[PDB]
């Protein structure tokens, strides 16, 4: 009940308390480990919201005082009134900060603190969202020079006028499905591409048409607006040593910035909170490109590079791999656009855990997705033990909204 | 109930039914996942339990559940626990029970193979000298001049606890460490602690890179004794790599066979704490881990700087770039040398095909993801994108604390 955890390349070991506060389920049991599973009333509403005044009023040093009681009382009325309650912008700022401290699945939470909050509970309408978004994209970007921030729309209320961005990021690459059978563009992106056309997006047919964004004010049905063309920052793909890299015509966007997640504070829940930070190079270079269901072409830059592909033990994936990752970093930094490589990234991740460790008792942490898709043995993250559970205020997971909405 | 579990590349679903059967805890709870924690004496009373779950098991899988042969052997150990508070297998009871820890064994890639596996069953073995002998045999059957075969030798199970057999190393086979006074590491420096020992036991060290360990073997609860392996029965690889003419002059080798010697195999409640068990390598084994985690042979540097990598910024990946040519390496010397080894993406491959018939054959595959997945290139694999259930079957082989923290010295 108070855990250890090593380090087994540095033997450091760590004693982990903060995990006794947990909220939430694992999915995990005695009996099995799920650990690998991507997706594993007035009543409640009282004790989840003195559970997060608490830790508000704990964490400014005034627990306890006339200030915490006047306030929790305050809650309290207004949910027996009103059965809801609203936030303070202070109570806001600090729980979307900690719901980002909670990620258990995020590397870059050293940044944690440094989180530009936009408060947008007062948008009432699809237009209002896109303005705010549009800001929000502007602003995170800096010219290159990448802020970290959230946008948070108005909060449930009866789950029949949810604001929900339909789109899983803000910046994706549409996806289509050829005559010729394959698929052109982003095969992740097929299904909300054809329901984009479908609410009469007029496609461009190419391989890195940014989609639309497609916004749900207070449980309307969701519209269509195209991002401003200039404010999408993004990166042409050149290799340093590869002349030939740029033909592959390859391009990634500056921002990544995720739409479809629920934040809960206090249990009030945004079900619409895009926000964003900036890419670790793996997620493009590994993952974006090199998946065999994404843009998958790990074959053309081996062929390109006249590797042995007849046999598997030649590494031939392998070392094309590496060379699409060293490009991903390469234009990134020449077009001084902010990125991270995954050293870099989990050394400081080694470095947030360790204060995490000592100035709050522990650090959840998923090792299964924190450790990056290439090279993990090599990053010092692997070599960390990392004990998972759930805090809150935190970012879930929650259904596509096609499945959900009536239209 | 079922669960399932999902191929996000392939959207291929299976579901898990096997997972019923399991017993042994995980370390995990509805609150905590312990998924990524390397760890997380017995009554007569809690043993024909045991017992009884395995021959059930076994006598299944013969398609004689419930025969007169069935309800004879669970009557004859039955009288035999509570006579001598403890059973002896059968050979064919034993076969299976290993066969099935290594079928049940959720962090090895390699179980495509499990039913291929020899058993040499040293359950007459009574001294560290018989113990020596019977490994040795391991050690020549099993390496088979570089075209390795599996195998496990089994040896006397535990009694009270007073009289266990061990095998003092980790694995048959590793280079000794030796620590400087000017606090570098020559050699292994994950075997620094337990070349100390062999050397307090009177090991005289040759003090080299590649020095192969001695055995200390403990026979019957005695105090252990060293014993040399004869070194051509030590098959060895000196690394080179197929373009690079300098790669030979970093002076590396490595041995062919990967043998466990320090964990425990429990097969119906009984205890082998001696099972030294061995397969072949998977090339990241050595490429990744041995000779390039920080805290072991440690290579990246001097290889990145003979590739004249530009090593001033980590973005340049300079360090991914010379793993990959060290597990190019690697691979290459095995083959070229006819010594059996296997790279990642075929282990991982016939891995996930012998996971599916698994699930359709037995309703189940438990598997450690954290294990499974390699430590290089992890997601251009296809273990990296296959959803897997952790749970823990029996017969197994598990960890056991290292036998000099628990030796009662006879002197
Ligand atoms: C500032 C730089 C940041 C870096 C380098 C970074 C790094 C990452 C990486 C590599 C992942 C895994 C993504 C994947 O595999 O698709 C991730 C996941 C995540 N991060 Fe971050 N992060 C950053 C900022 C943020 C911010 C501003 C937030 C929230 C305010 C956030 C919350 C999350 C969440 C919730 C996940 C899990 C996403 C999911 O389940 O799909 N991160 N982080
Ligand atoms: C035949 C070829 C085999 C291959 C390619 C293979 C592959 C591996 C690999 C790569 C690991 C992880 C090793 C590590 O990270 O240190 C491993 C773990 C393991 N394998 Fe195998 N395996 C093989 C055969 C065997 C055999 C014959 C047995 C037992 C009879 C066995 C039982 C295990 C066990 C118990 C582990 C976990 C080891 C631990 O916790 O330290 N495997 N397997
Ligand atoms: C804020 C932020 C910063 C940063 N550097 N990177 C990100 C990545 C976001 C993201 C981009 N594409 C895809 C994803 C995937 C999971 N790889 C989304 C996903 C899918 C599924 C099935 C489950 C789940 N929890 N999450 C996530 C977000
Ligand atoms: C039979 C077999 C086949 C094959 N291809 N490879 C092997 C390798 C075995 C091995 C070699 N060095 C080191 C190990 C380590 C865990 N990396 C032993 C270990 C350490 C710790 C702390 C826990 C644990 N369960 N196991 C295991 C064995
Ligand atoms: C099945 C497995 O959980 C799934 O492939 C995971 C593995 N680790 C991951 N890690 C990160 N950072 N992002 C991911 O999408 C995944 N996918
Ligand atoms: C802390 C973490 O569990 C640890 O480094 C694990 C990760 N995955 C591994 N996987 C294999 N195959 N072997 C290992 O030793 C480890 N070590
Ligand atoms: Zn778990």
């Amino acid at each position: 009940r108070f855990l250890k955890v090593k380090n087994w390349e540095t033997d450091v070991v760590l004693t982990d308390t903060l995990h006794l506060k947990s909220t939430l389920e694992t999915g995990c049991t005695e009996h099995i480990c799920m650990g690998s599973i991507m997706l594993p009333t007035k009543d409640q509403l009282f004790p989840l919201a003195k559970e997060f005044l608490d830790q508000y009023y704990s964490s400014i040093k005034r627990f306890g005082s006339k200030a915490h009681m006047d306030r929790l009382e305050e809650v309290n009325k207004e949910i027996e009134s009103t059965s809801t309650y609203q936030l303070k912008d202070t109570e806001l700022i600090y729980g979307a900060k900690h719901a980002w401290r909670n990620a258990s699945r995020c590397v870059g939470r050293i940044q944690w603190s440094k989180l530009q909050v936009f408060d947008a509970r007062d948008c009432t309408t699809a237009h209002g969202m896109f303005n705010y978004i549009c800001n929000h994209v502007k602003y995170a970007t800096n010219k290159g020079n990448l802020r970290s921030a959230i946008t948070i729309f108005p909060q449930r209320t009866d789950g029949k006028h949810d604001f929900r961005v339909w789109n899983s990021q803000l910046i994706r690459y549409a996806g289509y499905k050829q005559p010729d059978g394959s698929t052109l563009g982003d095969p992740a992106n097929v299904q909300f591409t054809e329901i984009c056309i479908q609410q009469g997006w007029k496609a461009p047919r190419g391989r890195f048409d940014v989609l639309p964004l497609l916004l749900q004010a207070n449980g309307n049905d969701p519209e269509l607006f195209q991002i401003p063309p200039e404010l999408v920052l993004e990166v042409p793909i050149r290799h340093p040593k590869f002349d030939w890299f740029k033909d592959l015509g390859l391009k990634w966007y500056g921002l990544p910035a995720v739409s479809n997640m629920l934040l809960e504070i206090g249990g009030l829940e945004f079900s619409a909170c895009p926000f964003s930070g900036w890419y670790m190079g793996t997620e493009i270079g590994v993952r974006d490109y090199c998946d065999n269901s994404r843009y998958n072409i790990l074959e053309e830059v081996a062929k390109k590079m006249d590797l042995d592909m007849r046999k598997t033990s030649s590494l031939w994936k392998d070392q094309a791999l590496v060379e699409i990752n060293i490009a991903v970093l390469y234009s990134f930094q020449s077009d001084k656009v902010t990125i991270v490589d995954h050293h870099s990234a989990t050394e400081s991740f080694i470095k947030h855990m360790e204060n995490e460790y000592r100035c709050r008792g522990g650090c959840p942490a998923d090792w299964v997705w924190i450790v990056p898709p290439m090279s993990g043995s090599i990053t010092p993250v692997f070599h960390q033990e990392m004990l998972n559970y759930r805090l809150t205020p935190s970012f879930e997971y929650q259904p596509d909204p096609w499945n959900t909405h009536v239209w």
